[PDB]
C-alpha cells in the first residue's frame, strides 16, 4: 500500500507524461522491444520491425503506445483501487495475448528509465522508488487474477 506521499509523486510525473503522452508511449515501446526481444514476438502487429529507427517510424507503433498509457495513467488514478480496471485486462492479457508476469516487470522497468530520462527534476529517488511500488502494486494485482485464471 502506498503513502498518500507517495501517490503524490507519482501522479506528479504522471501528471507530465500526459503532456506527450504518444511520444512517451513510442520511448517506452522501444525500449522494452530493443531490452526484452521477446516482448515485441507477442505483437503480431509490430514483429515485423526490426530495427529501432523502423519502430520510431511506425504510427501503429505510436498508437498503440498511446493505448497503454492511457489504460496505465487511468489505473494510476485510481491510487490503488483499481479492480474493475484489472478486469478485462489480466483476462485479454492471461488468455489471449498470453503475456507472463514477468513481462510486466520488464515493462516496468522501461517506464522507470524513459520518466527518469524526459523528467529528472520530477523523477529523483524519492519518485523513483513510489513509482516502482505503484507498478509493484498493479503487478500484484494481475498475478493474483492470473493465479485464479491458471495462468
Amino acid at each position: 500500500v502506498l503513502s498518500e506521499g507517495e501517490w503524490q509523486l507519482v501522479l506528479h510525473v504522471w501528471a507530465k507524461v500526459e503532456a506527450d503522452v504518444a511520444g512517451h508511449g513510442q520511448d517506452i515501446l522501444i525500449r522494452l522491444f530493443k531490452s526484452h526481444p521477446e516482448t515485441l514476438e507477442k505483437f503480431d502487429r509490430f514483429k515485423h520491425l526490426k530495427t529501432e529507427a523502423e519502430m520510431k517510424a511506425s504510427e501503429d507503433l505510436k498508437k498503440h503506445g498511446v493505448t497503454v498509457l492511457t489504460a496505465l495513467g487511468a489505473i494510476l488514478k485510481k491510487k490503488g483501487h483499481h479492480e474493475a480496471e484489472l478486469k478485462p485486462l489480466a483476462q485479454s492479457h492471461a488468455t489471449k495475448h498470453k503475456i507472463p508476469i514477468k513481462y510486466l516487470e520488464f515493462i516496468s522497468e522501461a517506464i522507470i528509465h524513459v520518466l527518469h530520462s524526459r523528467h529528472p527534476g520530477d523523477f529523483g529517488a524519492d519518485a523513483q522508488g513510489a513509482m516502482n511500488k505503484a507498478l509493484e502494486l498493479f503487478r500484484k494485482d494481475i498475478a493474483a487474477k492470473y493465479k485464479e485464471l491458471g495462468y
